[PDB]
């Protein structure tokens, strides 16, 4: 028997309909052939293969893992575990995994208890996107920002008001992709 060594890279993905090969796991010059399985959170389809290997005898097992990609995945860890009667222990190896994709947009920071004359309230637009975003910009359901809502970079300032209004928030954020865009209504009444 010979005792062979191996890899495992990450086949970057876009946002293809279908099932394709996210990573690759292979066991290069194996006697016997090693036995390569998957582990991981979010589990899929592995596609297992191989060729004759260098010395006469040897094989080489090459297998990929196969999902149809989607934007909560990027980030996430996918373990290839090759297992084989000449090494001390099951070796593992880890990939970490990698899809482009446009931004998801949702703005955070408003409790419905604004009311007049209250403290600078300062509202964050969260967005998580691959490869991190390009451009934010602010703007309103009827055009330009009103006068107590400067904006800044990621965020938007709400000044003190002296009269009641009504507004609803357009956060449009541009990455190397695309770009996307969430809503959100505010009010600020008098009561207590
Ligand atoms: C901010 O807007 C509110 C009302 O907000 C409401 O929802 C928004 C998304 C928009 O669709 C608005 O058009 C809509 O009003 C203003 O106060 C609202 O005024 C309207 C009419 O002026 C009130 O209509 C009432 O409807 C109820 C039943 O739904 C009836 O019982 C009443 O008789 C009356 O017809 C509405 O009730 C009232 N909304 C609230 C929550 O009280 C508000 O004036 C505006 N801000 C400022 C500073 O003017
Ligand atoms: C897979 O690898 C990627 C990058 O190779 C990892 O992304 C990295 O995530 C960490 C924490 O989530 C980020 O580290 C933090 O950076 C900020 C700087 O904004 C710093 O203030 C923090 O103290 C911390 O160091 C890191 O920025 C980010 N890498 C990149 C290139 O953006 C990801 O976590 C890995 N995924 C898994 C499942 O291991
Ligand atoms: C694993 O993938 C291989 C190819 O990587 C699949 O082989 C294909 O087989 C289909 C029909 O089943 C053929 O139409 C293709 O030409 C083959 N593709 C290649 C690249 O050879 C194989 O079917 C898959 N294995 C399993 C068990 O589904
Ligand atoms: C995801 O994978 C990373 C490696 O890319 C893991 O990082 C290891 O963390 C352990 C314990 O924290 C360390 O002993 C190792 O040194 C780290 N690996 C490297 C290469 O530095 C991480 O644990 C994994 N996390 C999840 C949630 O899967
Ligand atoms: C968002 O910003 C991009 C970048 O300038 C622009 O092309 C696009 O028209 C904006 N989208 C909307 C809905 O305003």
């Amino acid at each position: 028997l010979a005792k062979p060594q191996n890899t495992a890279e990450v086949q970057k993905v876009q946002l293809t309909g279908e099932p394709v090969p996210m990573a690759r796991c292979v066991s290069t010059g194996g006697r016997p052939p090693a036995q390569i399985t998957w582990h991981s959170d979010l589990g899929g389809m592995p596609n297992t293969s191989q060729v004759p290997g260098f010395l006469s005898g040897t094989v080489t097992v090459t297998s990929l893992w196969i999902l149809v990609p989607s934007s909560q995945v990027d980030g996430k860890n996918v373990t290839c575990k090759v297992e084989h009667e000449s090494f001390e222990k099951p070796q593992l190896l880890t990939v970490n995994l990698t899809v482009y994709y446009p931004p998801e947009v949702s703005i955070s920071g408003y409790d419905n208890n604004w009311y007049l004359g209250q403290n600078e309230a300062t509202l964050t637009c969260d967005a998580r996107s691959n490869p991190e975003p390009t451009g934010y910009n602010w703007s309103t359901t009827m055009g330009p920002l009103p006068p107590f809502a400067v904006a800044q970079g990621a965020q938007l300032l709400i000044r003190p008001v002296d009269k009641p209004i009504n507004t609803t928030l357009i956060c449009n954020v541009t990455n190397a992709l695309g770009a996307r865009q969430a809503e959100l209504t505010v009010q600020v009444k008098e009561g207590p």
